[PDB]
């Protein structure tokens, strides 16, 4: 169509699991381009439907800006094409650098008002039905130009219909990455057809997350090296299984150094970490919850 025939494919950034991620130059902008094949049109034509959802743009959400096709004379390439951001993934960015107070808090507060948007229905004639992640992990988030987060990869999300508390594609099968699965999607207790507990899975998958951002947090040149969560407990690429054992059955969650308990900030963030991740789902802080804090918390730092 007329916005894939005037974008160049520059460089193939990422190779995932659905599509491949490409930087591409639009009308002289840099743009990131997903590119699925012709078998995997299930795949592109969801997240073109998540990412087209009335009300769902946000600053703490990847600013989509068209689905398209583009024929080479040999094959089709079925393209989503959306804001790009230099600095990548979370992940990325944990992994390079260290953080400061004040840039834990702007990485933590983002990701909050992201998921918090998400979660949010709005009722009306543009009215936004409640969307659910499923698959949230520092490799699923971005970090933006002026170092606050945005979530993408919304291809697996779910939607809630609240008049009949039903969801747009009744799943039932567990989804999304192992490692950040939540203890009753690893034990198959969740009940798929409460809405609800699809938010409560993505609270604690955020948890995770943020426990990652704070180890980065140098404080008097003290910080942790970059660690997935459960490094110390499962192998790279874990199972289901080997996650189960330690999450459910051994009831264990990443360690929270005591010296988080010397500054204000980290206080905050390992209380939320701990509230995020109770065995029980509806113990768990909600994300409007966790925004309000850690909005209180940076207006007191002067971020
Ligand atoms: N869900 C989805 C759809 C289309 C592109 C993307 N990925 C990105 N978007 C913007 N900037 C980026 C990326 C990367 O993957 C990596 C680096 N920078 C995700």
């Amino acid at each position: 169509g007329t916005i894939a025939r005037t974008i160049v494919l520059q460089e193939s950034i990422g190779k995932g699991r659905f599509g491949e991620v490409w930087r591409g130059k639009w009308r002289g902008e840099e743009v990131a381009v997903k590119i699925f094949s012709s078998r995997e049109e299930r795949s592109w034509f969801r997240e073109a439907e998540i990412y087209q959802t009335v009300m769902l743009r946000h600053e703490n959400i990847l600013g989509f800006i068209a689905a398209d096709n583009k024929d080479n004379g040999t094959w089709t390439q079925l393209w989503l094409v959306s804001d790009y951001h230099e600095h990548g993934s979370l992940f990325d960015y944990l992994n390079r650098y260290t953080v400061t107070v004040e840039g834990m808090i702007k990485l933590a507060l983002s990701t909050a008002s992201g998921l918090a948007h998400l979660h949010m229905e709005i009722v009306g004639t543009q009215g936004k039905p409640a969307i659910a992640h499923r698959d949230l992990k520092s490799k699923n988030i971005l970090v933006k130009k002026n170092g606050t987060c945005c979530i993408a990869d919304l291809g697996l999300a779910v939607r809630h219909d609240s008049a009949t508390d039903t969801i747009d594609i009744a799943p039932n099968h567990r989804v999304g990455t192992k490692r950040y699965m939540a203890p009753e999607v690893l034990d198959d207790s969740i009940n798929m057809k409460h809405f609800e507990s699809f938010k409560r899975a993505d609270i604690y998958a955020m948890g995770l997350v943020f426990w990652e951002i704070a180890r980065r947090c140098s404080i008097g040149g003290i910080h942790e090296d970059y660690q997935l969560p459960y490094y110390d407990l499962v192998p790279s690429d874990p199972s289901v299984e080997e996650m189960r054992k330690v999450v459910c059955e051994q009831k264990l969650r990443p360690n929270i150094p005591n010296r988080w308990q010397s500054c204000e900030a980290l206080r905050v963030m390992a209380k939320i970490m701990r509230e995020c991740w109770y065995a029980n789902g509806a113990a768990r802080l909600t994300a409007l919850r966790i925004k309000k804090t850690l909005s209180q918390l940076s207006q007191q730092e002067g971020i």
